[PDB]
């Protein structure tokens, strides 16, 4: 696997992006009404357009109804509400996020989501060209007075990126080398950011799993990267959120309909190349956010630096093996507990105990 095109951090954000009045803030408000209170993040300053929501996980809940810890800690997704494009402070708001929830209109009050996919598409490609051109101009000036091998390599990349963007293609869909990605991460280009398509439609359409605009959207996406498309009804989700659990479950069974907000949160979290491992014990069961392609020692460090500095090994059992057999004791008895070294890339769902010092 090649290195991942993304910002070097685990404090990642996802931004709600789309044309005016497509249901962005309604979606955000449904998110907020289901968000973790701001005071739970004392190290942070959470703006009114920001929200942090828990990531649901069926493995995590199984690890609770088998351990009953003192504290249960889920992972979270940070979502940022950006206003609609009317043309920016819009482009500087996208610069602050790492992935995109691309919200599309597919409901009747010209309704053309494919056009909107091109409209946002162009606006993002063009803004990237402005960034890349400004770099080429800056690199060329420096090369007149310097002979650093890096200045040529960066210029060479920029020019390849410039031609890629001008051909209508997005940065994240180019075939880049390792050293190419490392420099691209230094730019954090707009069309490098992964997207999830959230197609907003009427409750009726969403319920009967049929929409007139979807086959076209689907055909376009397949021709432009093949990223995930989630159909959803903003109105319906709004209506369900304002209900108490009692009525909400009754409304769902009676209308044969179900919320997709969980899947949205789960897909957003995965989209921005975040995964988590578990530490399961009788005192704590916690999902530990890490970036995909993190090695075992670095994963140890996020819990406590001693774990990384003194790293001996990571004792990892797979969830399925714990599920099939009895418990931790039963798993060790069968000898499933793999002892993985410094070179081991942590896989999502790994239940880990670290050995150090
Ligand atoms: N029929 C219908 N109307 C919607 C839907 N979502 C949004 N709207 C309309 O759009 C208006 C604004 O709602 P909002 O969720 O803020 O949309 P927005 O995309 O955040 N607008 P902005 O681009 O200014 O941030 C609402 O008053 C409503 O009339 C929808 O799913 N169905
Ligand atoms: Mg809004």
């Amino acid at each position: 696997e090649r290195p991942i095109l993304g910002r070097f951090s685990s404090h990642l954000k996802i931004g709600i992006v789309g044309l005016p009045n497509v249901g962005k803030s309604t979606f955000f408000n449904i998110v907020t009404k289901l968000s973790i209170p701001a005071e739970n993040f004392p190290f942070c300053t959470i703006d009114p357009n920001e929200a942090r929501v828990y990531v649901p996980d069926e493995r995590f809940d199984w690890l609770c109804q088998l351990y009953k810890p003192k504290s249960e800690v889920s992972a979270y997704l940070e979502i940022n509400d950006i206003a609609g494009l009317v043309r920016n402070a819009f482009l500087s708001h996208i610069r602050a996020v790492d992935g995109i929830f691309h919200v599309l209109r597919a409901f009747e009050d010209s309704v053309d989501p494919v056009r909107d996919l091109e409209t946002i598409g162009e606006e993002l490609r063009l803004k990237d060209i402005e960034f890349v051109q400004n770099k080429i101009d800056d690199l060329e000036k420096s090369m007149k007075r310097s002979n650093d091998k890096q200045l040529k390599l960066e210029h060479e990349l920029c020019e390849k990126v410039k031609a890629h963007l001008e051909d209508g293609k997005d940065v994240r869909f180019g075939d880049w080398k390792s050293a190419d990605i490392e420099i691209l991460n230094t730019f954090q280009l707009l069309t490098a950011k992964p997207v999830v398509y959230l197609v907003n439609m009427s409750e009726k359409d969403y319920q009967r799993k049929k929409n007139k605009f979807l086959p076209k959207i689907h055909a376009w996406v397949q021709e432009h990267g093949g990223e995930t498309i989630i159909p959803f009804s903003c109105a319906f989700e709004r209506l369900l959120a304002d209900m108490p659990p009692d009525e909400a479950a009754k409304y769902c069974a009676e209308n044969q309909i179900a919320s997709v907000i969980p899947k949205i949160i789960k897909t957003g979290f995965a989209a921005i190349h975040l995964i988590y491992f578990f530490t399961a014990g009788p005192d704590e069961v916690k999902c530990w956010q890490i970036r995909r392609q993190t090695k075992a020692p670095q994963a140890a460090g996020t819990i406590h630096t001693d774990f990384e500095r003194g790293f001996i090994c990571a004792e990892v059992m797979k969830f399925d093996d714990l599920k099939e057999l009895g418990s931790e004791s039963a798993v060790k008895a069968a000898g499933k507990y793999r002892q993985e070294g410094k070179t081991y890339v942590v896989q999502d769902g790994d239940i880990i105990f670290f050995k150090f010092n």
